[PDB]
C-alpha cells in the first residue's frame, strides 16, 4: 500500500529525477539487479544515444591514448564484431 | 607507431558515427570506469538525460521495477531520495 501512495506524484517524480543519479544507491540496496539498471540505462533512442556516446568519446579523447586503449578493451569485451571492424581484423 | 599518444584518437575519427550508432555507452562506462580512465563525475555526464521526455520514461520504468519489490524498493527509494533530491522526499513525506 506504500507504493500506491505514492502514485499521486509519480508525474513529479518522473519529472525531476535523473535515474543515473540514484540507481548506484539502489543497486547497493540489492533492489536493482544488473538486467534492471540495464533497462532504466539504456538508450534505445539513436539520436540520444548517439550523442552521449560522442560525448564519451570526448572525454575518453581528453584522457589520451590510456583511454584509447581502455575503450579498445571495452569493445573486444562489449562489441566484438565492432572491435573487429574498427581495428581491422 | 601509427597510433602513438598524439594521433590514436584522430584514427578512429573515421569510425565515429558507427561507433556512436552501435555502442549502448551505459553496458561500457563500468568497466572504463574500472579501467580508470572515467571518473565518476565523467559517468554521470554520459549517462544523464537532459531530454525530459527520456528521462520521464526511465523514472517511470525505474519506479515500476522498484514496486515489484514492495516495501523494501520503496524504503530504499525514499532514501535516494532523502540523499540525492531532498525537495522532492519533502514533498512525497509531506513536509
Ligand atoms: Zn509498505
Amino acid at each position: 500500500e506504500c507504493w500506491s501512495v505514492l502514485e499521486g506524484f509519480r508525474v513529479t517524480l518522473t519529472s525531476v529525477i535523473d535515474p543515473s543519479r540514484i540507481t548506484p544507491y539502489l543497486r547497493q540496496c540489492k533492489v536493482l539487479n544488473p538486467d534492471d539498471e540495464e533497462q532504466v540505462l539504456s538508450d534505445p533512442n539513436l539520436v540520444i544515444r548517439k550523442r552521449k556516446v560522442g560525448v564519451l568519446l570526448d572525454i575518453l579523447q581528453r584522457t589520451g591514448h590510456k583511454g584509447y586503449v581502455a575503450f579498445l578493451e571495452s569493445l573486444e569485451l562489449y562489441y566484438p564484431q565492432l572491435y573487429k571492424k574498427v581495428t581491422g581484423k
